[PDB]
């Protein structure tokens, strides 16, 4: 099947975004990759396939980082609800942070 | 006589702190590197050897990097008004992204 391009972490990040019912959301990451992330669903019901946009806040020490992101869900687990999303259209500084971000996580 | 140990980039960059006077500085930078700064001097007189404290934020595409910080002043440039400034106490977090955010620069 397909293979894993982009190694995925635990760290103190969130995803806000708009929902389906045009309400905000504010959800802890479960894990964060290169390229994407996943969250426990809440809110509105969320279908494999949607589009969003939302912005990924990640904070230590006295560090604040965020950056706007486009997502695509991939999938919902039946069990635990956790959304798997993909990010879209990053720009290739972009990427390079997240990778920098993962990575030093993964290094700790 | 005393070598530098960290190199210095310009970027996208400003520094914001309380000077002496108690009021708001809102500077660009001149450069930065992993152990400190450059920044033309404005609002009250700035001597060396003074410790200042406050927030240096980055922005580029659709990143944003904010960074607490303590500084010293070193020199300040007879000519140009350029404060060359050194970064105190940087958890080891800090200075990894600091070089992160600078070699990103060089490299480009
Ligand atoms: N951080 C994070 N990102 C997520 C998550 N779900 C989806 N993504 C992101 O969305 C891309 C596509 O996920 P996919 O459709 O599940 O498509 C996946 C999936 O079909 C498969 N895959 C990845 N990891 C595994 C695995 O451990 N086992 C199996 N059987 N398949 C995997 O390889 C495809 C590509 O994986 P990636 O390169 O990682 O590319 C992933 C990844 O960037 C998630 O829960 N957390
Ligand atoms: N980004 C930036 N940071 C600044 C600036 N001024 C001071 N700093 C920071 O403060 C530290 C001490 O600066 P210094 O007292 O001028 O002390 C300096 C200075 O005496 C000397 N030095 C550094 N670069 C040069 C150079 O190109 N030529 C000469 N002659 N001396 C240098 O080596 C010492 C250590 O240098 P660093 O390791 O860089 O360590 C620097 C650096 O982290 C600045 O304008 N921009
Ligand atoms: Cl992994
Ligand atoms: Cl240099």
């Amino acid at each position: 099947e397909a293979q894993r391009q982009f190694a995925r972490v635990k760290l103190p990040a969130r995803i806000r975004y708009i929902g389906a019912n045009r309400e905000g959301v504010d959800a802890r990451l479960l894990d964060l990759s290169a390229g994407g992330f996943a969250f426990t669903a809440s809110g509105a019901p969320i279908q494999p396939g949607d589009l969003y946009k939302g912005k990924m806040l990640f904070q230590v020490d006295s560090i604040s980082f965020s950056l706007e992101v486009e997502f695509q869900v991939r999938s919902v687990d039946p069990a635990s609800r956790a959304v798997g999303c993909e990010f879209q259209n990053l720009k290739p500084r972009e990427v390079a942070a997240l990778r920098y971000l993962i990575t030093s996580y993964l290094a700790g």
